[PDB]
């Protein structure tokens, strides 16, 4: 373990997170949205799971233009989810049941209702003019509409760019129109963000941040035209000159450098970025201990199998070695190195892992929640567990797209009708792929009950923000999985107990080795440490499926498991239905 430096222990490595959505977390006050109180009301239960951090979603005051990440205020919460001592004494309420909190620090852009954006706006000579990109339109079109400076497309669809009408100049923004990107080549810009998102909350108490799309922060000069990428798409893909730009590690030194300054009593602070795409090189350059960036990055490859690299709401094929692949990208890079790594499935922008990776029918969902716990719980790295994913939450079904509440499924939709038609197989394709990848599976209302029609989140007369899956119905509720033995929450509780009592090779192994990469059913692989072997196999199907055990001897013990205890046979090298095991040699 010696040669391999990733193995030093730290807080944050061996922490298990549980991410909050706070507007559908826990409503205190029957208003239908989720709060700081409801939150506070809850901490027990996430301590009781076995979490030994929380990050919550956005609660900075918002207009809610992207449920929270569209932020009018880094230094004020928003009324609706409480006061900034109600804040205050969560993190403090946190702290004494001995866990940690991460805040998500939103920094690519801000709210067009912040201060910084209202003056930037209000005139071409203001000092804040050029915190943000304002150009001109590249003239007009045959109708008299402005064309936009270049043919960017927004993440959420359409152009992105947004004309003003006053200064007569677009602002890009590559979220929503309420979204403009802050302009971090200005440097009074970047202080000022680092005083107000990052200052304020070290200040307060914060023990770390979980940092939104920090890898489009450093923007190519001149914001250049993209290639025509997709032929069948006005608007084309800004990544090649908006992510992982020039200057995007100075910027997160330079932020790394005044977290360590304005750190009061020398406590130690994790930042896991939310960096979307990176070569092995680039996690490198971002996460090795001795580059002073980030602690840990989140890479999406893994949630991005079964989707067209064109377009997230085109679904495509994929075979379970494409997620095999996808998923060891997370780690395997930082074998042998200072290096750090996330582990996660879920989070609030996306669908629920069991319908994505297991089988969500009544029959297989229970234990194919399981099998996915069994993956987790081995595997290297700073691991999340999202709200709901703990109960097995599935995907919601058959709803019309006129449900979806997301910024992201109304901008697309829009953007396709302009484009393509509202009755067009490209509108087609679009509604076959909500169904599965939607964020919104991620957002409804967390289920603490089978109380009608609110499941425990809110009063029975409340009307949430959100519709309600209709699974809390089928027993995915907090207070019937607490009293089924059986239930995926109390397997959860099981695995995470598991993976502490073996941190060393669970959250520290090392030396990764898939197992039968190719095979369509058996996520199979080996770990090390020191002279101890983790041993995986994983059956992803309803059939049964053989394994091996490389150097197989008599000291492989079953450690962990799906299937009843006191039912499996270790001896056997045949997996039943959605069976997993871990065995480790010592
Ligand atoms: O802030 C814009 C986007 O940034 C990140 O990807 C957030 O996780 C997502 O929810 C948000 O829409
Ligand atoms: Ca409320």
């Amino acid at each position: 373990s010696s040669a391999h430096p990733e193995t030093e222990p730290k807080w944050w490595k061996e922490a298990t997170f549980y991410q909050i959505y706070p507007a559908s977390f826990k409503d205190s006050n029957d208003d239908g949205w989720g709060d700081m109180k409801g939150i506070a009301s809850k901490l027990e239960y996430i301590k009781e799971l076995g979490a030994d951090a929380i990050w919550i979603s956005p609660f900075y005051d918002s207009p809610q233009d992207d449920m929270g990440y569209d932020i009018a205020n880094y230094e004020k919460v928003w009324p609706t989810y409480g006061t900034n001592e109600d804040c205050f004494a969560l993190i403090e309420k946190t702290h004494k049941l001995g866990m940690k909190f991460i805040t998500d620090l939103v920094i690519n852009h801000c709210s067009s209702e912040h201060e910084w954006f209202k003056e930037s706006r209000s005139s071409k000579t203001n000092p804040k003019r050029d915190w943000f990109f304002w150009r001109p339109p590249k003239g007009y079109d045959a109708e008299g509409k402005p064309i936009p400076p270049n043919n960017w497309k927004s993440y959420f669809g359409g152009s992105a760019w947004t004309f003003d009408e006053k200064t007569q100049e677009f602002y890009l923004r590559l979220f929503c129109s309420t979204q403009p990107d802050l302009n971090w080549e200005n440097e009074d810009c970047r202080k000022a963000i680092y005083e107000s998102a990052v200052g304020y909350w070290l200040d307060h108490g914060v023990d770390g941040f979980r940092i939104d799309v920090g890898s489009l922060y450093s923007k190519v000069v001149g914001l250049p035209d993209a290639p025509v990428v997709d032929k069948n798409s006005t608007w084309q893909s800004s990544d090649p000159y908006t992510l992982n730009g020039p200057r995007i590690h100075e910027f997160h030194q330079e932020m790394n450098q005044f977290i360590r300054n304005r750190v009061k009593d020398g406590r130690e602070i994790m930042t896991v970025g939310e960096m979307q795409h990176a070569s092995d090189e680039t996690k490198r350059l971002y996460t090795s201990a001795s580059r002073h960036e980030l602690s840990e990055l989140f890479n999406f490859s893994h949630t991005d199998v079964g989707t067209s690299p064109l377009f997230r709401y085109n679904l495509v094929p994929f075979e379970l070695k494409d997620w095999k692949i996808a998923l060891a990208e997370l780690f395997r890079y930082i074998n042998g190195t200072d290096c750090w790594s996330t582990i996660y499935l879920e989070n609030h922008d996306q669908p629920r892992s069991i319908t994505r990776f297991g089988d969500d029918s009544p029959k297989n969902r229970v234990i194919s929640g399981k099998l996915l716990s069994v993956l987790l719980s081995a595997l290297t790295g700073t691991l999340y567990v999202y709200q709901g994913q703990e109960l097995g939450q599935i995907n919601f079904k058959n709803w019309p797209v006129e449900k979806y509440e997301d910024v992201e499924i109304r901008n697309n939709y829009n953007a396709i009708k302009e484009e393509h038609g509202e009755n067009s197989e490209e509108m087609k394709k679009f509604l076959e792929a909500i169904a599965l990848i939607s964020r919104d599976h991620a957002r409804t209302p967390m289920q603490w009950s089978r109380e009608e029609p609110n499941a425990g989140f809110s009063g029975p007369s409340a009307k949430p923000w959100f519709y309600l899956n209709d699974s809390f119905r089928e027993g995915i509720n907090v207070e019937d999985e607490i009293k089924d033995p059986n239930s995926v929450l109390n397997f959860w509780k099981e695995a995470l107990k598991f993976r502490k009592a073996h941190k060393d090779i669970t959250v520290y192994g090392y030396d990764f080795e898939f197992i039968d990469l190719d095979n369509k059913k058996l996520f199979s692989f080996t770990k090390k440490y020191n002279n101890k072997t983790l041993f995986a196999a994983l059956n992803f199907s309803s059939d049964a499926t053989d394994f091996k055990i490389p150097n197989d001897d008599s000291s492989f013990k079953l450690e962990f498991g799906n299937y009843p205890k006191k039912e499996v046979d270790a001896s056997s090298r045949t997996l039943k239905p959605w069976e997993g095991r871990i065995y480790i040699s010592e």
